[PDB]
């Protein structure tokens, strides 16, 4: 149920701040050059290529009631990303993995957000031979968990728009499904948001169809039938384990081109991202989705998501000593 | 003269690279939190989301031969820039100024990049109202003059690359006037130049039209006129000194939609930025432009280019 | 103001709709391969390129109050526009001129809809020389004016959406400045209104810009601006006689790239065409625009605009014994 | 063998140009308002809408050797395209193949192109309810085979371009699988082929993404697997044929987004549409295809596509009495 998964994180939440006083990584842990600093002191070099020109991939795996929630799939598609954009992971996956486990231990942190950062290093793109771009750079951090949407307001759901003064950069500029920080439309619709009077910008492909929002994906829910865009999109993690969910539960999920209007005819909507779970949405453009209550079938998707969090098949237990 | 404006830039390489041994600010100075650091030592917060999202606007005046160089239509546009992410200049911009010249001053750099960065702090966008917004963050570094096209290659001319496998970022997406350090379209042309051949990637707007490269504008010449996209693309200082060195000498310029067709049917080509000035182009998609040397008018507007530099009303001295 | 233009075509229309029973062009005169027929009766070749691939160009001059309204800019921007499609007129411009007054003389139509089309021909462009491709063909019609709006919903202002189910064919793939019949997207455009309630649709060109509708161009009034796209439209002679009365009182004329959230945030909005002159539109989405009333400028070009069809240096007097 | 195939249609060539001095039909016929007519005498009325703006869909399927090349699935597509349009096939579908029967055996054509088109009508869109847009109207025609590649030009293959001044209309403009003949972009991609000395226009869909041709889909060899285009294109019959024909032959063929640079790196190229069948391409953009020959999957496809035009689950014998 949704009540007892959020008293479990709010307790193990009061946990870690009481730990705040006597562990200086309880507010987040960095990984910089091989060591390990509090979060909110780490420092990366000003000639960073990953700051001077975003020239970077990234991927955020999650921790969850103290298991890691499908490392293995954040990982590959890190690695897949990498090689996208004819970067390296700086030090072998097996270590990657070792280091990364070893930092939430040491922080404490039961609920955790994680990010890996992979940049190009300190020699830019520009005027360089493919030899002298081999020195890629690695960050990683743990943080407290982070929410898209917060956990009261997933229980009434949200307020969207479907964004008319920005829209998704396209592929053929750059590839979605590589994750990037590259996040100049997504800042434009989160201020296009406010503007309106909404929460979460619904971004469109420019043709008509829906693409993704500013750091989560699409699914809209019509007549017991998901759909969610297929292309001008990260295929997210949380995305996957939607389609698994909805595949145990026999609801068909059609990942298409979606076209805006289905937005506007739709029963249900929910976002996606690793960062919050399964958000619901109950307004879109100022009027309610359907009948402005979080429909059955996201309940549902709610559900297993954080069940399969237990499953050893797509989790595993930290041990933190 | 190209000569004469290189013989001098590498001679003043020359006492620049002597100094190093003694100035260890001659390889570049940041400005990080109010502090002079050397270039390669500075560095920023993991947290700033300038690094966390690219959440940030920047620009780049320069300094020739210790002369600014149209600083304040820089600082004029990163406040345009800043305005328009609605960030702001976290100092007065007068401020700014002085910073920027006694930080010139003290590396004893005579041919300057110049670079300021205007993040929006450690604070993100998602989740937050405009109040705990306004603590954007400011870095400013001086480093030795940047070249797009390295100077022997400009007496000849570079090689270029209609880009195929990668479009520009719309307007729709990013305002390309805002300039920005957003650059994954740009990343992916300069690959595919250096995949096919060449040096340099002319980016299309998908529409069949030309916009600009990975750092420059583009400008084709034909029959005595200047063509420059007039739309998906910076609004650069060095095209708009282009523009005034071409108004001087009464050459047409035509800032207008430019079609991909007229590259291929144009007599000359060159690029513009402040990291490298006037950059000829005699070599497109592996074939020759017109008769593969450097045209006579991007000679004329490369000459009266590098004069502006010592006009007063475009430049002032720095006292080092 | 409004009423003395109306009271005269209404009270042309009487002439006119009395004489049909005498008339045989009171309803249209066609003009096909050197041939004079009733409009309704009129029929082209089946194998004709401008309805096998819909390859021609064609233009809309008008008559009114038996006055031809800039006949020479349409007959101009025609062959321009044929010659921007490899087409040439096939007859001298001349003698075309001198055609289309003895169509509208013995129709007898004050108030003329006048409709040019150049096709390639018989012979189709897929795998021919230029030299098969010279022998274009000319169809030609007078028809009772054509209104976009009607006259009685002039004076109140219309209805109409932002498309967000389709967007304007972009100019890399057809030149808008050619004035075309493939009206795949607007006619889309004209659906979506129907669906939504509003009679007229205003299409984006996908990166958030207004462009045209279905048939005529979009003008947006703020603080005694006008505002007209720049690109991805047709060069109306309606919106280039917008411009002249806006020249003659003192108007600034902003004609650039109308970004969409522009529409939601002016004055007055209003539409212009050669079927139609100036229509207003007074509601937006479902919403007011501004008051909801026929705002002053658009009042202001609308009566100006009027006046031109009697100035001799845009329009002539024809003799129709 | 291309030569059996090639030789059989030559000999029937030689009988129906015989039969020309007795029949009418021979050069084709044509169907307007339940009159069959010469093809090159068949007239339609001028102020048909699918000549007035284009507003029609339609469908080509095929007679070879007699047979009846899946007419069924063009007739089915042609329904599936009327209801995208809100159109109507204007007679009941088995009536309507019974028709094409009869006018290919009155015809004598044993090889034929087939025509189907069902246009608005009369009445036009524009400031239309739905009641008065029903009467839809249906040209049907016969004549000799079309061959978008010549056979002699089969057998050695033809040069494409990736067109630079044109890219295909997108999606969210006109809907690329409703069959149209709003062919302005195709149009003006054949101009820049003849102008930059090829045959046959590759257009891009501004994304730097492969799309189709002006009348034809486009497919990629390499390393064994065949890649075309997903989306912005027309589901050709003739590309479903290829997908069956391959399958049959253990071959993959991946129908997804394709990016430009896969056309320069590939190790066959063909285009295929029914006026035609399977057409190599062994030049793009001045240089050879590989060895510039015709390839070995490229020739296995096309015995395969004419082996199945006597396969009775895609072909049906007609009757010529
Ligand atoms: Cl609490
Ligand atoms: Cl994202
Ligand atoms: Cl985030
Ligand atoms: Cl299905
Ligand atoms: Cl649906
Ligand atoms: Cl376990
Ligand atoms: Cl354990
Ligand atoms: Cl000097
Ligand atoms: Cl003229
Ligand atoms: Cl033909
Ligand atoms: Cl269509
Ligand atoms: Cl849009
Ligand atoms: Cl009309
Ligand atoms: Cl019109
Ligand atoms: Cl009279
Ligand atoms: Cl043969
Ligand atoms: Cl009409
Ligand atoms: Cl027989
Ligand atoms: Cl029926
Ligand atoms: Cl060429
Ligand atoms: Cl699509
Ligand atoms: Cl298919
Ligand atoms: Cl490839
Ligand atoms: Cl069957
Ligand atoms: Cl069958
Ligand atoms: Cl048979
Ligand atoms: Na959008």
């Amino acid at each position: 149920s949704m009540e007892k998964v959020f008293a479990g994180y709010q307790a193990r939440q009061a946990v870690l701040e009481a730990s705040a006083s006597t562990n200086p990584f309880a507010k987040g842990i960095a990984w910089v050059e091989g060591e390990l600093v509090p979060l909110h002191e780490a420092r990366i070099p000003l000639l960073d290529q990953g700051f001077m020109h975003s020239d970077l991939t990234y991927d955020v795996p999650s921790v969850w009631d103290g298991r890691f929630f499908r490392l293995d799939d954040h990982l590959s598609r890190l690695e897949a990303s990498c090689s996208k954009m004819r970067l390296k992971l700086p030090l072998p996956r097996e270590e990657v993995k070792q280091i990364l486990v070893d930092m939430v231990a040491k922080s404490g942190i039961r609920d955790a957000f994680v990010e890996l950062i992979v940049t190009r290093g300190l020699k830019g793109v520009r005027g360089s031979k493919p030899e002298e771009l081999v020195n890629n750079n690695l960050y990683m951090f743990i943080q407290p968990y982070v929410w898209v949407m917060e956990p009261e307001m997933q229980r009434t759901g949200g307020s969207a728009i479907i964004a008319r003064t920005v829209r998704r950069v396209p592929p053929g500029s750059m590839d979605p499904t590589v994750k990037n920080l590259q996040w100049g439309d997504l800042t434009r619709g989160m201020f296009e948001a406010s503007d309106r009077g909404a929460t979460y910008p619904f971004l469109t492909d420019g043709d008509a169809n829906l693409t993704e929002g500013s750091g989560f994906n699409i699914v809209l829910v019509k007549d017991g039938v998901l759909y969610t865009p297929d292309r001008g999109v990260l295929e997210g993690v949380t995305r996957k384990s939607v389609i698994d969910v909805a595949r145990a539960n026999g609801i068909e999920v059609r990942v298409e081109v979606v076209p805006v209007e289905l937005a506007y005819q739709c029963d249900e909507i929910f976002m996606c991202t690793t960062a919050g779970g399964i958000m619901p949405i109950t307004s879109l453009d100022g009027k309610p989705v359907n009948d402005g209550k979080v429909g059955p079938i996201t309940k549902k998707i709610w559900d297993g998501y954080w069940a399969m969090h237990y499953d050893p098949a797509y989790s595993f237990e930290i041990d933190y000593e």
